[PDB]
């Protein structure tokens, strides 16, 4: 048992994925998230967001996929929470779409499955930038949005006026004064899901979060997308979607979670 101290053999080779924890710690595996096996932590610090700031000045189209721009001029809206070293800006997000005209989103969570669902990516500050972030694991985080359907307008009528605006991709639109907190609750608890992503190991700067108040969405406001192109008018009727991802359950016991 007592191990003689003098020697290191192991400690002679060195790689590339013998230096970074991405080989020592495989957690590689797509899994449905599970609210019912989910377990309450009050371990984190309870904290604050803001987002009364938060404001849009435009959207322009990558010719197939358009991301909304915020104006990170000023304070818009700050994530903190936890052991992280940290707070965590947001800068831009976007949404998928599904192949079922009902359902069809990334992940499922609580055994159920919607039909799109916002990509909020977000980068410590506290590091600069996502460059001396990903110099670490507990660097830079991901925040995944979901999205559910309502039938039910908020109040989206002029967003759907601006949207015949842009019915091929490619093209933009200055679209300024957005109200993303009018959908977007305080949100205190939250569940989890840390890890690396779906590929070979090879980096592990990203984390999963999930909140347990996601926002809703009327379906009125993606009926227009599905007579929209998935690129450009002039090609054959074709959905617009293109982000499906696994996660067949081998059996999960605990999920780690804020929130019960
Ligand atoms: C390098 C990289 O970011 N690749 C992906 N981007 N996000 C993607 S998604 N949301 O469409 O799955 S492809
Ligand atoms: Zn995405």
């Amino acid at each position: 048992m007592s191990h003689h101290w003098g020697y290191g053999k192991h400690n002679g080779p060195e790689h590339w994925h013998k230096d970074f924890p991405i080989a020592k710690g495989e957690r590689q595996s797509p899994v449905d998230i599970d609210t019912h096996t989910a377990k309450y932590d009050p371990s984190l610090k309870p904290l604050s967001v803001s987002y009364d700031q938060a404001t849009s000045l435009r959207i322009l189209n990558n010719g197939h996929a358009f991301n909304v721009e915020f104006d990170d001029s000023q304070d818009k809206a700050v994530l903190k929470g936890g052991p992280l070293d940290g707070t965590y800006r947001l800068i831009q997000f976007h949404f998928h779409w599904g192949s079922l005209d009902g359902q069809g989103s990334e992940h499922t969570v609580d055994k159920k499955k919607y039909a799109a669902e916002l990509h909020l990516v977000h980068w410590n500050t506290k590091y600069g930038d996502f460059g001396k972030a990903v110099q670490q694991p507990d660097g830079l985080a991901v925040l995944g949005i979901f999205l559910k359907v309502g039938s039910a307008k908020p109040g989206l009528q002029k967003v759907v006026d601006v949207l015949d605006s842009i019915k091929t991709k490619g093209k933009s639109a200055d679209f300024t004064n957005f109200d993303p907190r009018g959908l977007l609750p305080e949100s205190l608890d939250y569940w989890t899901y840390p890890g690396s992503l779906t590929t070979p190991p090879l980096l592990e700067c990203v984390t999963w979060i999930v909140l347990k108040e996601p926002i809703s969405v009327s379906s009125e406001q993606v009926l227009k997308f599905r007579k929209l192109n998935f690129n450009g008018e002039g090609e054959p009727e074709e959905l617009m979607v293109d982000n499906w991802r696994p996660a067949q359950p081998l059996k999960n016991r605990q999920i780690k979670a804020s929130f019960k």
